[PDB]
């Protein structure tokens, strides 16, 4: 038993990690088959960052001013281009590590794996969440755009972000492999609001499950509520509404162990409304939303990789 | 900025997983040059482990009755030994992905990464640290014996750790690579005590520090105190004696931060005398204690490996 944040295992994106330098930035790019993947403000000065014209100084750079540097081997930049935010620059070399793979939007509350990275070498791994308002609360300092987050599905890949900045919250902002960011914001070094957060209502229940499972179960009180009362509850802690599509994903754990989801929510609301009492739930003094119910699941029946 | 329980890049590792099987029980091994290290428990039954004479049952088992399996490449036994509690089955083959490799013997206090397996496959990778009662607090399921703990320096991996049981408390222990507990644990299905945890102080305060480089100062109070001062506070509260090995470990993030570490003790006391009243520090409700003073450093200087 027991239950831990847990990243995927990472070997199959870090020999895709390779580094990036146009003039004297450098940042991390992901390679595979012949095409490179980075942030496009790569290009840009430390002036620049402040209103960049990247058509206009994307222009100024040829092949050759990329250099793209994969442990020792590097690589020939034989083209390149900007899909919205990222740069794909062609190499004359397809990456034999290249695991199989996919370029996957993810939605708000989901969860994936990030491999934060410098100079195009993996320092470490870490899980979270796309918090509804589509920023991530991460671990990045200079030199770490270009870092990827993934999920792994046995031997598939499943791409789904790519850092670019950091917010005036210490929040975390990027885009998907396509170059899209998640949110409202631009690669611009400019004041950007992110707006209000909300709690992942249908993870938190998925971690009570899971605190169930592992023994953790004085918060299972005697009430019932119904999806009405309890969303009321859940606006005025800022909580996202509770749908019969939550219900739906959350069958399995209810069936595991033999709570109605809608018990569980008693208990949530009771929760919310009290608070913990300085008692601890797996470990934390807070409620978790960082853990999807297909998380809880993969823990807790063993589920493998490679 | 930022900062989160980051793990160690898990490739060079994952590399290094292989399925032992001896009867109908299987367990993970690793796989390092031409010996493969795993559990000595793959050797019982299940009625075995109320009290295995280990010495008798290994002698009924010979070289191909061990089955090693890596991915589907698969070894030849040529040799088996027992270690303290773990067996060295010498293989016909070196395992081409070895990494630069040590074994080591951790500290209480000290934190290493888990790669959790099942049937010689990776599922996941987190962060802990050895208790000063010689426990982690993991997340292990059926199967997972041999899931190996680990650090990395550069390019060498120091093994530190193999999983072996779960303890009347949903807390877990194992051994070195050399097949010696952590502990007084024993490789028995009988009841165990841990005994009394204490809270790892030095690391308290390294995330403190982590706090105040991230911007959360609140706790940073008015006061100091001295060491007696606060060893005192310190056993009320179940925590370690700060000792000045202790104080010069934390001389760097003293330094970054111009903060006197017995400043950040008298910070520290009173937050234990007082609480948080509600607050959080680096998003938790809790004094944290699994992070050293170096795994604080290397994620504010960005430390990477290759
Ligand atoms: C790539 O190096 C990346 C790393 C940053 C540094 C610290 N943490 C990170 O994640 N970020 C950048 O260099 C960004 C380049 C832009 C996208 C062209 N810039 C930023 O992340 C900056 N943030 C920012 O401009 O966001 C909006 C803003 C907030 C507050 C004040 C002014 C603007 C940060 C370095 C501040
Ligand atoms: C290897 O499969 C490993 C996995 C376990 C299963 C669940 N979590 C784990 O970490 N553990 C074992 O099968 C152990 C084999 C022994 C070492 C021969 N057994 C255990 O971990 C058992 N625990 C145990 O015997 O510890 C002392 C004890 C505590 C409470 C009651 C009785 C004895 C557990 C499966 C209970």
């Amino acid at each position: 038993s027991g239950f831990r944040k847990m990243a995927f295992p990472s070997g199959k994106v870090e020999g895709c990690m390779v580094q990036v330098t146009c003039g004297t930035t450098t940042l991390n790019g992901l390679w595979l088959d012949d095409v490179v993947y980075c942030p496009r403000h790569v290009i840009c000065t430390s002036e620049d960052m402040l209103n960049p014209n990247y058509e206009d100084l994307l222009i100024r750079k040829s092949n050759h001013n990329f250099l793209v540097q994969a442990g020792n081997v590097q690589l020939r930049v034989i083209g390149h281009s900007m899909q919205n935010c990222v740069l794909k620059l062609k190499v004359d070399t397809a990456n034999p590590k290249t695991p199989k793979y996919k370029f996957v939007r993810i939605q708000p509350g989901q969860t994936f794996s990030v491999l934060a990275c410098y100079n195009g070498s993996p320092s470490g791994v870490y899980q979270c969440a796309m918090r509804p308002n589509f920023t991530i609360k991460g671990s990045f300092l200079n030199g770490s755009c270009g870092s990827v987050g993934f999920n792994i599905d046995y031997d598939c890949v499943s791409f789904c972000y790519m850092h670019h900045m950091e917010l005036p919250t210490g929040v975390h902002a990027g885009t998907d492999l396509e170059g899209n960011f998640y949110g409202p914001f631009v690669d611009r070094q400019t004041a950007q609001a992110a707006g209000t957060d909300t709690t992942i209502t249908v993870n938190v229940l998925a971690w009570l499950y899971a605190a169930v499972i592992n023994g953790d179960r004085w918060f299972l009180n005697r009430f019932t509520t119904t999806l009405n009362d309890f969303n009321l509850v859940a606006m005025k802690y800022n909580y996202e509404p509770l749908t019969q599509d939550h219900v739906d994903i959350l069958g399995p754990l209810s069936a595991q162990t033999g709570i109605a989801v809608l018990d569980m929510c008693a208990s949530l609301k009771e929760l919310l409304q009290n608070g913990m009492n300085g008692r601890t739930i797996l470990g934390s003094a807070l409620l978790e939303d960082e853990f999807t119910p297909f998380d809880v699941v993969r823990q807790c029946s063993g589920v493998t990789f490679q």
